[PDB]
């Protein structure tokens, strides 16, 4: 048994979804069907460490289902904010209830992941596949043992969904998922604008920074040296005043705004210059494990994969998409790119990609299916 507890939050109505999607074109477009029961719920997990830990999240459960009910598990974006995650379901949060769960009729499930919510690691792992796998699928299971004490009938249909780091988290879930839980039928995978490669993002973020670039290592390597200590230390990593600024700007009570005013614009200004270049050339003595947490775009795909994003990308590179998708390509004819956008930007491009994740699903939900 993964759930451990839980607590009811109150719904979240028809209504409230509605000013939600209409704050967000094209989400405006959709359609609200459901009234949604929202619960916060905590779960066993891994650390880093490979020690039990209790992890949170967000199950929402539309009330009076017209149909069977499908499974959304959804993956956050990067948060800095220890509370700015989908088990607080604050403002930000609506849009993705509304869209799967208000509209699409879905039982949405929402890790916090680890370091975040409730957990009490004191630092997210960030964009380390290993437990962002682990805790999203360990999510989604405790969230069918929530199911099942309630009564609330859940069909067989599986849709993996995110957004940048959650984009990654869900391309690392469906690669556990096939890999350890074969058994368990995933419907379709549509992860929106992931990092794709560590060759082709380390070179975009350093070098083309975009304006959350700097933010985007500064937590990446912070964290990284946190959990595994690849480095001899963090002055090995981080340039001064930045080795010390950064832990306390990465604390989880920082908004991400100040963060964000706090650091560079050119990330190579936050550290050692033999460090940075050593990444960036692959001379860094870490680069095979680099590589190995980083490259999860070379295994066979169980489910129809959509990889969705914009051309217009600042944060991530688009070019890693497109040689993921080849690469996916060689195992499945059940996989598509697309591109919202030639100049919408990561930010930009989100409540587009998130229309296109939603009719994705769709496609898959009115094939295949039988009760
Ligand atoms: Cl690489």
């Amino acid at each position: 048994e993964k759930l451990v507890n839980y607590i009811a939050l109150g719904e979240f109505s028809r209504e409230t979804a509605e000013i939600a999607l209409k704050k967000m074109p094209p989400l405006d477009t959709l359609t609200v069907h459901y009234d949604l029961q929202l619960y916060k719920i905590n779960y066993k997990t891994q650390s880093p460490d490979g020690n039990l830990t209790i992890a949170s999240g967000l199950v929402a459960m539309p009330i009076h289902p017209v149909g069977q009910v499908g499974i959304i598990s959804y993956q956050h974006g990067t948060r800095f904010e220890r509370n700015d995650v989908p088990s607080r379901n604050n403002e930000k949060n609506y849009i993705y209830l509304a869209a799967y769960g208000n509209s699409a009729g879905y039982m949405t499930v929402m890790p916090d992941y680890l370091g975040l919510g409730d957990n009490e690691l004191t630092l997210h792992p960030y964009v380390q596949a290993e437990t962002l796998a682990s805790s999203s699928i360990d999510m989604l299971f405790a969230a069918k043992e929530l199911a099942n004490r309630l009564h609330y009938p859940i069909s067989d249909k599986l849709y993996l969904a995110g957004y940048s780091e959650g984009g990654f988290s869900t391309i690392v879930m469906f690669e556990m998922l096939a890999k350890e839980y074969p058994d368990l039928p995933v419907s379709a995978v549509a992860p929106g604008s992931a990092p794709y490669g560590w060759e082709e993002t380390m070179h975009f973020v350093m070098l083309e920074p975009g304006p959350r670039a700097t933010a985007y290592l500064a937590y990446f390597f912070y964290s990284l040296q946190t959990y595994k200590s690849y480095w001899s230390g963090f002055d090995e990593i981080f340039a001064p005043p930045y080795n010390t600024l950064i832990p306390e700007l990465m604390d989880g009570y920082h908004a991400v705004d100040e963060i964000l005013q706090a650091l560079p614009q050119d990330p190579l200004l936050i550290f050692q210059p033999k460090f940075s270049n050593g990444i960036i050339s692959k001379t860094d003595r870490n680069t095979e494990i680099l590589k190995i947490n980083f490259n999860h775009y070379d295994f066979k795909p169980t489910a129809p994969l959509l990889l969705v994003g914009t051309k217009g990308d600042r944060d991530v590179p688009y070019a890693g998409a497109e040689m993921a998708y080849h690469s996916f390509r060689k195992y499945s004819d059940f996989v598509w790119i697309k591109s919202v956008s030639d100049a919408l930007d990561h930010v930009q491009a989100h409540p587009f990609v998130l229309k296109e994740q939603v009719d994705f699903f769709k496609q898959f939900e009115r094939q295949e299916a039988m009760n």
